[PDB]
Order: structure tokens, then C-alpha cells, then sequence
């Protein structure tokens, strides 16, 4: 399976998905300082789902792993703001981590092999 383009359509697939999870809610659009004025002086680079796929659809990642970067990094911050381990929305991080770990390492593998069957000669 070496098509080195497709990771693309399916990195779209999995954001419409993590869109459905009730989980994704408080993660769908960039932090609102108005609720959380803090938020900057903890947070250096604040990221969210609706800024993740846009950044793929403007053509602006070059891999699979430029994507999941900027998804781990949303999961970081709830867990850098956090005040305790028994947060809601901390406890909807964990879960959605879960579920985007689980079908992002499939694309990775195969991004990965494609590349490499690319240089293979
Ligand atoms: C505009 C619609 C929602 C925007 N998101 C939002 O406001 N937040 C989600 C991210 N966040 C946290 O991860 C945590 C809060 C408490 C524990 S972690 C801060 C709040």
C-alpha cells in the first residue's frame, strides 16, 4: 500500500470522526480568553481541531506526522491547565487521546513505508 499521498484523505476521515465524539467539544475551536485570561501566561502555542484542519486543507502540512504533532500539542495544553487529574474536560482530553492514538498509528506506518519503497533502489 505506497500511495505517499494518502494519508491526506485519511487524516480528513479521522477529523471528521473526532468532530462526532461529544469529547471534541471543548477542543473545536481556539480558546476563548474571555472564560480563561490566564490561559497565555501557561500556555506558549494554543492549538485546536478547527485550526488542524484547516492547516491540512490550506495544503499546509507536508506529512501525516506534522499533523499529529499539532494534535498531541491540544492535548498537552488541557493537561498543562488542568488543576487536578479529576477534570472534566481533562478527563475528555485522556479519552479523545485514546481514541486518536488508536487510528493515527496505522497512517503513520503506512506514510512511513511508502516514503521508504519510494527510496527503495
Ligand atoms: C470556545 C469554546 C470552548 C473553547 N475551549 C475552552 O474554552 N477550553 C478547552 C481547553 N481548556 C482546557 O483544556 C481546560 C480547562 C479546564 C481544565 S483543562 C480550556 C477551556
Amino acid at each position: 500500500s505506497y500511495d505517499i499521498q494518502a494519508w491526506k484523505k485519511q487524516c480528513e476521515e479521522l477529523l471528521n470522526l473526532i468532530f462526532q465524539c461529544e469529547d471534541s467539544e471543548p477542543f473545536r475551536q481556539p480558546v476563548d480568553l474571555l472564560e480563561y485570561p490566564d490561559y497565555r501566561d501557561i500556555i506558549d502555542t494554543p492549538m485546536d481541531f478547527a485550526t488542524v484542519r484547516e492547516t491540512l486543507e490550506a495544503g499546509n502540512y507536508e506529512s501525516p506526522m506534522e499533523l499529529c504533532k499539532d494534535v498531541r500539542l491540544i492535548f498537552s495544553n488541557s493537561k498543562a491547565y488542568t488543576p487536578s487529574k479529576r477534570s472534566r474536560i481533562y478527563s475528555m482530553s485522556l479519552r479523545l487521546s485514546a481514541f486518536f492514538e488508536e487510528h493515527i498509528s496505522s497512517v503513520l506506518s503506512d506514510y512511513k513505508s511508502a516514503l521508504r519503497f519510494h527510496k527503495r533502489n
